């Protein structure tokens, strides 16, 4: 038994819900909190530039640190670091940006990050700004993912065809 709230269930672990992820994870401070990451984690827009402004930009502090000791990330990769006032870890996970041209098959990739955590509160990876197809994220996520999933989706319209067009 876990605080995750009001989703609805898709398989065994991988559940669904409109929300802010901004808001939902400041109410239920998850193990985990996902970011739509890219390789420099530079948090300028989309899921990241809102879960950076929401730690006061303490996460961008904390990134561009990481950045200068390790180098940028690879497309599919991730790493943890703080979760700041939000969650205990953010897992900084970097889908393909389809307006970059990346391989939408590093979707998949990607995705296998969330299996190295038991529970995960997180968004539909390489949506929105990162220009992928969202019906085709949810359906690699369930896919991929065998950890407990808890998917934040902004939008309610697509929330809603999200669901209705689940298989
Ligand atoms: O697929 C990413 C998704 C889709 C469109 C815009 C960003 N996205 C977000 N998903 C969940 N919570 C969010 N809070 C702020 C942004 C945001
Ligand atoms: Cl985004």
């Amino acid at each position: 038994v876990n605080s995750f709230s009001g989703y609805l269930k898709l398989t065994d672990n991988v559940y669904i819900k409109n929300a802010d992820i901004v808001e939902e994870a400041k109410k239920v401070k998850p193990t985990v909190v996902v970011n739509a990451a890219n390789v420099y984690l530079k948090h300028g827009g989309g899921v990241a530039g809102a879960l950076n402004k929401a730690t006061n930009n303490a996460m961008q502090v904390e990134s561009d640190d990481y950045i200068a000791t390790n180098g940028p990330l690879k497309v599919g990769g991730s790493c943890v670091l703080s979760g700041h006032n939000l969650a205990k870890h953010c897992l900084h996970v970097v889908g393909p940006n389809v307006n970059k041209g990346e391989d939408i098959q590093l979707l998949k990739s990607a995705y296998e990050n969330f299996n190295q955590h038991e529970v995960l509160l997180a968004p539909l990876l390489s949506a929105g700004i990162f220009g992928a197809d969202p019906i085709h994220s949810l359906r690699v996520c369930v896919d991929t993912v065998r950890t407990n999933v808890y998917l934040a989706v902004f939008d309610k319209n697509l929330y809603d065809k999200l669901v209705s067009s689940f298989l």
